């Protein structure tokens, strides 16, 4: 029996609560794309090929991982990758609200789409993105939040 | 590569929600335990034989659903079984505080058992098994809520 | 138009949370049935008697306002008065989960009865009742929480 | 005893939520308002006046409701039209922290409004108008979420 | 300046969640009561004289920490002993509703006593004492749960 | 034995719920420092010197309270000034979410930095800064929300 997962996101930049979900997901399927989404309406930090990129180097260790970016419509890019699992992160009773919408949502684009959720470890469930760049804007240390390369992309980012 | 996923629950009865998320988790892992747990410190309205009964017969028709009741730590059994997925399910926010503790505590006592959550259609998030037996004891219909033979069984029980 | 209002509660007692609830809907609505359930399976420390005489006498200025205690379905005892809206409270996020899943039962036992809920005034929401009577029966002062002769018999109950 | 109910909201389109809940409020209520705020400064996708037509349209069949734009305080316009009764939904546990803020600021601003809440359907409560612009955005289906006509307007204002 | 704080709770029996808090409390506050709620009525499976000992060899280290007993009002015992400030745990958005009821009614009842509130270690916050028995009476290992003296008690509570 | 606190916000402008929270951390700690934030890339509506100007006129009789702008890391002003305790306040449930994550940064920044909380009194909890700008914008009265001389600030900025 195979499953190819999808862990989509916009990965702006990917943490270490991404690389605990992305980890574990490696481990109970067969394969899993973790997608980036352009998003560019949404206005992301770092360009699509800098996230990619920043992926790459923190999933190599992850065999069974590939890190794709895409424009389109989540939904039809799991379906052109034949995907029938998506895996989201719930870190706390306030990422349900969105997560419930965004799966029913997905539910009618792609009815054979299962969407699965995983509770980040306690070490990473307080991460919030925004909030380590507000501290990396002003110099505080981010070091246990990010990978190391993100670390150094995001402080060379900030220069 | 293979999934032997454990839904541990005390299903008392088994519901037509039960039925859904065993059925999407039937359809992901390789093997699935409907695992029911005798909790008897916990006043099951039905005995363990009871529940077992009835949940094999709603899961019949999935293939790779095997249903087993147990008494000891749901850790102890599902590693006696070689399990390494938990599937729980969160019908809305407020189910969040009780499945983070039990994956939490779950963590501890068998670290590479993996939990994972499901949220329930629509058509059965809102159903309580408490209101159901409520709504029972006062003669109420609750054909929608519960498979035709849980129905029956639940009636007899209150009649 | 005729709106017949139907505020059900175990009320055990009605408290100044109430009080200001059904004062709201008997301000809305053509009439308003305050309806007691008995509840007997739910332990109330007053007798249905007793708190049929308490909700009475709290609630006599208001002239569209009926005090009823029941017993059986409450999806039956509105239908059985010809209600149409059923009217709850939510003190505060914690309410919702309950009243969502009471409303969607009662859709299915009653599709032409709609549920409709006031969120009570700052001074009341945070009263629980539960909470109340601990108080007093540690003899605690709980007057602003409860009208004077539900304080009265409260006080009686516990000496 | 006449109830006039103002419906406010952005309506940024109307959706099937919208339309669910203003025919429930249609049919309990002796007269509805659905009041479109200008909201000029929260940057709607359609201008008043198109809001204010997609509205008209979908609400066409129910008699006893009327749709009018507003640009000033949405309590001056109560009081504008002699309206006792703001309804507003709830789709689940997160909407309840604005509405009741909403609730106590319109207290203080026309003491004489009852705000009353209504859930919407299970079929409905998922839908975000967000999310579902955000589908739009990238061609996907949103047919089951908006009326005919809104979706038509949808897609040709993304065209 | 002089801060003597309450630390309150049924204690049975304190965790290392508990002990976290007191630890911070002890390092603000001139001087604090860990207050330990006869809680009759609330069925402890300690003894208050059992729960007492606990606490007190738990915490020891803490020069300014005092373990006291009570049977009333906790609001009468904090004016009792001349406390201004009570200190509660807020292990997640789940404990808010009820430290809000209480410390609402607490402000009623002894309107000079502050409450305020610590949010507990990661490492600590998912502890239900609850959940811990109950793996407890499982033989499943509770040891980074509680004190070690506390989890030779109740090991032998449950021998 | 001596606290020194820090009640850190952008305060634009400080209203009668952080009046209150303020008040009540001056009775509780031997000094307070209430830190206004710059926030320049959070938009606000006063500058840092009109909201220290509008903080330092509703504050003045607090003997204990300074006054304070600041534009580095939180955790790093707090460091200069040698503080050990930051408050911040908790109007709902749904301000948890947001606290827990800051707390959790800032025990990484300044770990011997204590994070406790107030939760307001219930005349304020409700109050929301952009809702009572959006009254404002719209003429409305803003009189109970704000001091006096912050009411009249406002006022003048959106005349
Ligand atoms: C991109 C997409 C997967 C959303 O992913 P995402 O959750 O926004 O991506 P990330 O996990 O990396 O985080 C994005 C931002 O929202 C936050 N976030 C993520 N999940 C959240 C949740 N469930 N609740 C609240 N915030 C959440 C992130 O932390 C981040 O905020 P931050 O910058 O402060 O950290 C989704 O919109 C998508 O499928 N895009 C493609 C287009 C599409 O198909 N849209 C319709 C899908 S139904
Ligand atoms: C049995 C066990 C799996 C819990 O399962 P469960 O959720 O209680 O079983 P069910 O799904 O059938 O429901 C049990 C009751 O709690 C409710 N419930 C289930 N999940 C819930 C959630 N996350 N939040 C709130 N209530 C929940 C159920 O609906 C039911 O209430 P109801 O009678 O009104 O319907 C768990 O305690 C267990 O593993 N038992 C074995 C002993 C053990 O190992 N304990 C330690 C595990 S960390
Ligand atoms: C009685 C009935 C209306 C429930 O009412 P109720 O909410 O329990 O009655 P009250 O408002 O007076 O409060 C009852 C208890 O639950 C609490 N409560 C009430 N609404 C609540 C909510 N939505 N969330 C959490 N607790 C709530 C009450 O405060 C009280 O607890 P307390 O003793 O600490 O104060 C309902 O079960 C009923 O319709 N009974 C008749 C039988 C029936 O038809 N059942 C099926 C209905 S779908
Ligand atoms: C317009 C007004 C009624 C708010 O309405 P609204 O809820 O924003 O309008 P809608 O229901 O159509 O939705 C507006 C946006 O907020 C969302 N929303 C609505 N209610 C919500 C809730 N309670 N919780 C979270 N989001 C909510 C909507 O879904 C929409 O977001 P989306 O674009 O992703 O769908 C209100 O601000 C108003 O009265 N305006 C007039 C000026 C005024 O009087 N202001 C002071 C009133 S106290
Ligand atoms: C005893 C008293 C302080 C409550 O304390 P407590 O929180 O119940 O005591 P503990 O912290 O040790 O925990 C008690 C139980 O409720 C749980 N609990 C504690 N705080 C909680 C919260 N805010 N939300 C949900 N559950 C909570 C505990 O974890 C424990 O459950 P568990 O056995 O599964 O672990 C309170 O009722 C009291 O002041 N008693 C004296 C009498 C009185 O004055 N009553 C009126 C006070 S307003
Ligand atoms: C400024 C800082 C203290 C945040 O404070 P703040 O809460 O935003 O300031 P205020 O209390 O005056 O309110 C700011 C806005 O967010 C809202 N808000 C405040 N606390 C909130 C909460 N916990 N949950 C949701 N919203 C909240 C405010 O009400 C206001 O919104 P409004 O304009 O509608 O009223 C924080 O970001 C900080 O320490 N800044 C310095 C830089 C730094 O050190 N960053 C990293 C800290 S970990």
């Amino acid at each position: 029996m195979i499953t190819k997962a999808i862990y989509p996101g916009t990965f702006d930049p990917i943490t270490n609560g991404h690389l605990d979900l992305v980890t574990r997901a490696s481990a109970m399927f067969s394969h899993v794309i973790l997608a980036i989404a352009d998003s560019s309406s949404k206005k992301p930090m770092f360009t699509l090929d800098e996230r990619v990129a920043l992926a790459k180097k923190v999933t190599a260790p992850l065999k069974n991982v590939e890190v794709l970016g895409f424009s389109e419509l989540m939904a039809e890019f799991a379906k052109k990758h034949n995907a029938n699992i998506l895996v989201r992160g719930l870190r706390s009773v306030s990422d349900f609200e969105y997560e419930w919408q965004l799966a029913n949502m997905n539910r009618h684009l792609m009815p054979k789409l299962e969407s699965v959720f995983l509770i980040p470890s306690e070490k990473w469930s307080f991460i919030s993105s925004s909030l380590v760049k507000e501290v990396a804007r002003h110099g505080g240390d981010i070091t246990p939040f990010l990978p190391k390369p993100v670390t150094k992309a995001l402080l060379a980012k900030l220069a």
